[PDB]
C-alpha cells in the first residue's frame, strides 16, 4: 500500500512507451 508505488503506475502507461535501461 505504498505511495510513489502506485504513481509509478502514472508515467508506466503515459510516460513509457518505450524502456529505458542499461544492462551494465
Amino acid at each position: 500500500k505504498w505511495a510513489v508505488k502506485i504513481i509509478r503506475k502514472f508515467i508506466k502507461g503515459f510516460i513509457s512507451g518505450g524502456k529505458r535501461w542499461k544492462y551494465m
